[PDB]
DNA sequence: AGGTACCCTTTAAACCTACTAACCC
DNA sequence: GGTTAGTAGGTTTAAAGGGTACCTG
C-alpha cells in the first residue's frame, strides 16, 4: 500500500468534519463507501493502524478517526503528503481547529467561537446554528506523484464499454472504450491538471459536476498507467473486464458481430 | 470532558445511450 | 464505406456530509 494511493484516495471520497451539539464541540474524519469494500478501508485502517470501521448506513461500511490522539497519525500524514483538492481547504481548517484542541481553548465560550467561524466555511455550512452564533467569522486557504490518480481514479474513476448505434458500422453498432472521473465543477483547478498531467483526454461540463474523458491510443496509454500503479477495490474487476475489452477489441474483434455479442456480455457484468 | 457508537439525509460522484463530426483517405 | 471519435442527453446510488446519545471521568 503506497502513501500517496492514500492521499489521492482521501482527496476523492475522504471527509473532515466539524460538528457542534447542545456547546460540544468534536473533529471527524471518515471515509465512507459501499459496503462490498470495506476490505479497502480495512486495508487503510490497517495502514494507519488507527480509526474504525462500522455499518454507516445501509449496505455500506463507514470507516471514522474520531479519537483526538489517533487524528494526530493523520494530520501528521497529510502534511508530508499534502492534498490537490479543494479538500486541501478542508484540511487547513480541520487542522488549525485541531490545533485549538491541542491547546484545550475550545473548553472557553470564545475558542468556541474560532472553532464555528472555521466550521462555517467548511463542506457545507452553519446550519438552527446561524441563528445560535449570528457572529459569523471562515477565509478558506499540481499532481505529485503518480501514485495519487491511481488512488484519485480507484474512487473517483469509471471504466465503461460503450455500445453506440452507427447505423452505417455492418454490425450496426460501435464498441468504443472511455475512461471518466467526475469531480465538482468548483474543482475546475483539478480537472484541467488531470489533462496536462496525461497531455491528452477530453474535459466536459455536466450538471455542475465536469468530467475528464479519455481515443483508443490515449486509451491504452493510461490502460498502460494502471499496470504502473493500478486500481485498488472491487472497481478492479471492471477495470480488467474493460481491459479484457482492450484485447478482443483491439485486434479487430469489436467489428465482427459475433464478438460484440462477446462483449456486450462482458459490459453486461461490470458497474451494474 | 472525552470517548465510542448506534443512526440519518440528500447530492456529487459513477454510470448509462445515442446521435453528429472528422477519420483511416 | 466504414470506422472512429467528440458530443448531447440521461438515471441513480454511493457516496459527500451529517448528527446526538451513552458511559466514564
Ligand atoms: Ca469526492
Ligand atoms: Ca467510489
Ligand atoms: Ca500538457
Amino acid at each position: 500500500i503506497n502513501p500517496w494511493f492514500l492521499t489521492g484516495f482521501i482527496d476523492g471520497e475522504g471527509c473532515f468534519r466539524i460538528s457542534v451539539t447542545k456547546w460540544r464541540v468534536q473533529l471527524f474524519f471518515q471515509i465512507n463507501l459501499h459496503e462490498k469494500d470495506r476490505a479497502l478501508l480495512e486495508s487503510i485502517k490497517d495502514y494507519l493502524k488507527v480509526g474504525k470501521i462500522h455499518i454507516s448506513g445501509k449496505n455500506l461500511v463507514q470507516y471514522r478517526i474520531q479519537t483526538f490522539d489517533e487524528l494526530t497519525i493523520l494530520i501528521k500524514h497529510l502534511k508530508e503528503y499534502p492534498l490537490v483538492s479543494k479538500k486541501r481547504a478542508d484540511f487547513e481548517l480541520f487542522n488549525t481547529a485541531h490545533k485549538l484542541i491541542k491547546n484545550n481553548e475550545h473548553l472557553n465560550k470564545e475558542g468556541i467561537n474560532k472553532l464555528v467561524s472555521l466550521k462555517a466555511s467548511l463542506n457545507l455550512g452553519l446550519s438552527s446554528l446561524k441563528l445560535a452564533f449570528p457572529n459569523v467569522i471562515a477565509t478558506r486557504l499540481n499532481i505529485p506523484d503518480p501514485h495519487w490518480l491511481s488512488g484519485f481514479a480507484s474512487a473517483e474513476g469509471c471504466f465503461m464499454v460503450g455500445i453506440a448505434k452507427s447505423s452505417a458500422s455492418s454490425t450496426g453498432y460501435q464498441v468504443y472504450l472511455t475512461f471518466i472521473l467526475t469531480q465538482h465543477v468548483r474543482d475546475e483547478n483539478l480537472m484541467k491538471c488531470l489533462v496536462d498531467y496525461f497531455n491528452w483526454g477530453r474535459l466536459a461540463r455536466k450538471r455542475n459536476v465536469y468530467e475528464y474523458q479519455v481515443k483508443f491510443s490515449d486509451v491504452e496509454k493510461l490502460l498502460s498507467f494502471f499496470d504502473k500503479y493500478p486500481i485498488l477495490g472491487e472497481k478492479a474487476k471492471d477495470l480488467q473486464d474493460f481491459c479484457s475489452v482492450s484485447d478482443l477489441m483491439k485486434s479487430k474483434t469489436h467489428l465482427t458481430e459475433e464478438g460484440v455479442a462477446k462483449i456486450r456480455k462482458i459490459k453486461e457484468g461490470m458497474n451494474r
